[PDB]
């Protein structure tokens, strides 16, 4: 809890309205109550303002005169509500000191102030930064480095000589340096390459639950400074991703795909590997990369829902266009 | 454990014809069946194969009865009566038997009556376990969540803070409920961290594929209406809402506010946009690329399927053509008239 | 780890230009390459630049031999020669050594020579651990489960009851093999419960990557063959049977009842339907959308790639209009038919 005044100081927020309320929490606009923030970003909820019920609003200066309660005014709600969160944040720590029942090699070395919850494994040779927490049940394997602030939620699995930077957060069921899809073929009969590279994680990297980030052959799978990849995402071997990229959920990569900085992932692509994307590409949801991407921009592929009835017709026509056009071709000869 | 015919037909609400002191042991498939099994029948090309059939008894409809050559329980929906006989006769086991001593519980859980905790689980303070609720062996249940009467977790499931779980649940193994949504606020070019302060609210008789994750709310909530059947590996984002009796088959990406209504089938390896709705009785076919709302029920599809390489490669570079295919039919009809 | 190059050029069948006696301590990439690595040259574009290798060994072929820098071991396969090298000179660890006293072990589990559980992995009732099979940190193997000679689970792999895995498999982290298959009747709207009464049967040599999972049979089983690769994220629903040697690449998704045959390679992403085979021999490129029966061998292929966002608008309306260009057409040839 935290008085208004100071809550709009912390935010550099110009406050108009009382500074001595008192705020608990964040809610949604339509769910906030007395003693909660909320905030709007669309103008459509000005005219309902006075069925808000929380005690102050982030808001623009043109929302202004619309306020019907304390108002934060800022230029960007979205990321004043973000800060405001992490201020009155409520999320617990996925451990508190060092469980008696976790498993910790006697050459691990570990930091001040690091967590260890129920039953995690930590293997011989690993190292702990300062302020590292790792949940119950987590593994994590020979001579790998987590660094200060890192946290690991219940059940990650953290393969041998992984590298994690600081303030990294991986969500729970993920895991970090299996075996890349490496295999020689010797008459028909597969033969396993060892994937002896790594993983580099850069610092500030977050990760979402069940997906997998694969260790290179030789050289390393490296995940840039501030990349954020969410839920069910597949990271071959030898990728390389680069700083601040932003991986939707669902997200499959193939080997040795290299992408650039700023780059926006639409859930439920797919990425062929052997290849780069530049910079500054977004590639909306369910996209086929099939091809390099050498300009900035907004790309796309897919053909979207329709009524089964219609589907219908439109596969059969699109499965036989190869008919059309010489159909066309032939009409165009004729006149 | 074994049966009497009889008894077996009497929950089974099935008329009996035969022997109602044949001893059964267990369900399997028709061409499977040795002596002490029940198998059924609901494909009537088979009535001329039932003298192959070494079952004890089958399950059958009133018109097959004429052409059975064993033991006959007599239903009006013999694949409902199979699935009602497999839970009668079920060999799975529990995930789980009392409360191991590996377990790792907080002293300020609550454990109802009849409880199971598996070796190596782990139970946050503040959980509450309803009677007979079964923890597999290296599960994890976070503060003060809770999981209602009868409701069943298989090995290694995390269950995250402030988790509603109703009534006969079950959880397959590798399922997270719970984790952050992906929610981020950016900052010249920055990501900043938005906290996910929401719960997952799973109702009643909900049945989880393995591997699935259904993240919390960013402030209100996920929820997942009760009777909802998911399979492995969908992804349930932040704030998405299921309606009753829902099934979501295995690989669906969902986006964030999704809200999908009651009585819908969403087919494998589908992909569905946010911050949008589909209403009740819809089905997506599998692979649906549902990039808008969906108002009216009914059937919907996408995508176009698999064809010869040689014969795909023409069909794609056509398809990525197609303005000039179109330009070119418009000028031929200026042309003819 | 560490092999004299004559003897490692000796395992290799590979024949040996330079000093035997140098020592080997691993294997490198070309650029990495430090002293005591060796390498692999498969791309003949390198020959120049073999001098700015700083490898003590390079594998490459008998034309290469001319342009070589250092010692060379001459190969006729380099690729394979290097898969098996980099077997030879492995640093990965294993997943547990011993017993873990932290382990749960069932009193009824039998256990071979050479057993390893790794901490705080759960054995249950009847399970049978061949010789040399490793159990790492935090697995489950379910009861009456199966998991013959030199096989290993990585660290929280989770097997299920009555499941067979052959001998010399590898199962990588979070991956869940014999999970209940996604079966139900319909009492009006109600799902009822279809107990999944079969298993998963897992022949010898299968690799399976993270995250994947395979569901056991309704009644009868999920079947995998001898020699199968599959990669992270994949899922093999109920009663699917997959055929010797076939490759499945990340991501893959197979319905139920599908049967796939022997040597086929699967592309990441690729989705196949349920009730239908697949013959030997064929290849899905990634992202396949596999909605029939593949009745001869070959390459199949699906999906319109990716264009500029403003030129996919146009595209996606035009394909999805397509039926009324279809009507134009044949509307144009009838006039130009002279009806
Ligand atoms: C719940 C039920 C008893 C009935 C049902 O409707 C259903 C079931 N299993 C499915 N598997 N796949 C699937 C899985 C992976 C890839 C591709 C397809 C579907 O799409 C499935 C569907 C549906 C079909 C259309 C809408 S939901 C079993
Ligand atoms: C098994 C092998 C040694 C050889 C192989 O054939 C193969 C391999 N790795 C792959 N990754 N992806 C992939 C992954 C994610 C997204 C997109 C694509 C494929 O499609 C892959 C394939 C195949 C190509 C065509 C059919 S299978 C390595
Ligand atoms: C599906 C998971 O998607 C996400 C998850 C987390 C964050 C962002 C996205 N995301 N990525 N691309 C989009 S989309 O709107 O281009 C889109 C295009 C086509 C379809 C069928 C759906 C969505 C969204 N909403
Ligand atoms: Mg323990
Ligand atoms: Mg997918």
């Amino acid at each position: 809890s935290i008085r208004l005044a100071d809550l709009a100081q912390q935010l550099d927020a110009e406050l108009h309205g009382d500074g001595d309320i008192v705020i608990t929490g964040v809610a949604s606009m339509q769910s906030a109550q007395t003693g909660h923030i909320t905030f709007m970003v669309n103008p459509k909820y000005r005219e309902h303002l006075g069925l808000c019920q929380a005690s102050a609003v982030v808001m623009t200066q043109d929302d202004l005169p619309f306020a019907k309660s304390a108002a934060l005014v800022v230029k960007n709600p979205y990321l004043t509500y973000a800060r405001m969160a992490q201020i009155l944040d409520t999320t617990p720590q996925p451990a508190q000191n060092i469980a008696p029942s976790a498993v910790i090699d006697a050459t691990a070395k570990l930091g001040n102030n690091v967590s260890i919850g129920a039953n995690a494994v930590i293997e011989s040779g690993v190292e702990l930064g300062d302020n590292v927490i790792i949940g119950a049940g987590c593994f994590v394997g020979k001579n790998s480095k987590i660094g200060a602030g890192s946290r690991l939620w219940a059940n990650v699995t953290i393969y041998h000589e992984i590298q994690i930077g600081q303030n990294c957060l991986i969500q729970s069921g993920t895991v970090v340096g299996a075996d890349g899809f490496g295999y020689a073929n010797d008459r028909g009969n597969w033969v396993k390459i060892p994937q002896i590279g790594r993983v580099i994680i850069g610092d500030r990297v977050e990760i979402g639950a069940c997906t997998t980030i694969d260790r290179g052959a030789l050289d390393d799978t490296i995940i840039g400074n501030g990349v954020i990849i969410d839920n069910q995402c597949q990271i071959a071997h030898n990728v390389v991703i680069g700083d601040n990229t932003a991986v939707a959920g669902g997200v499959i990569m193939a080997g040795s795909l290299k992408i650039g900085r700023y780059c926006m992932i639409g859930g439920a692509s797919v990425i062929n590997g052997h290849m780069e994307i530049c910079d500054k590409v977004t590639v909306t949801g369910m996209g086929m990369v099939m091809r390099p991407i050498t300009e900035p921009g907004v790309y796309s592929s897919g053909i979207p829902l329709q009524p089964n009835k219609v589907w219908r017709k439109t596969a059969a026509l699109v499965m036989n266009i190869d008919d059309m056009s010489k159909r066309l071709k032939s009409l165009e000869r004729k006149v």
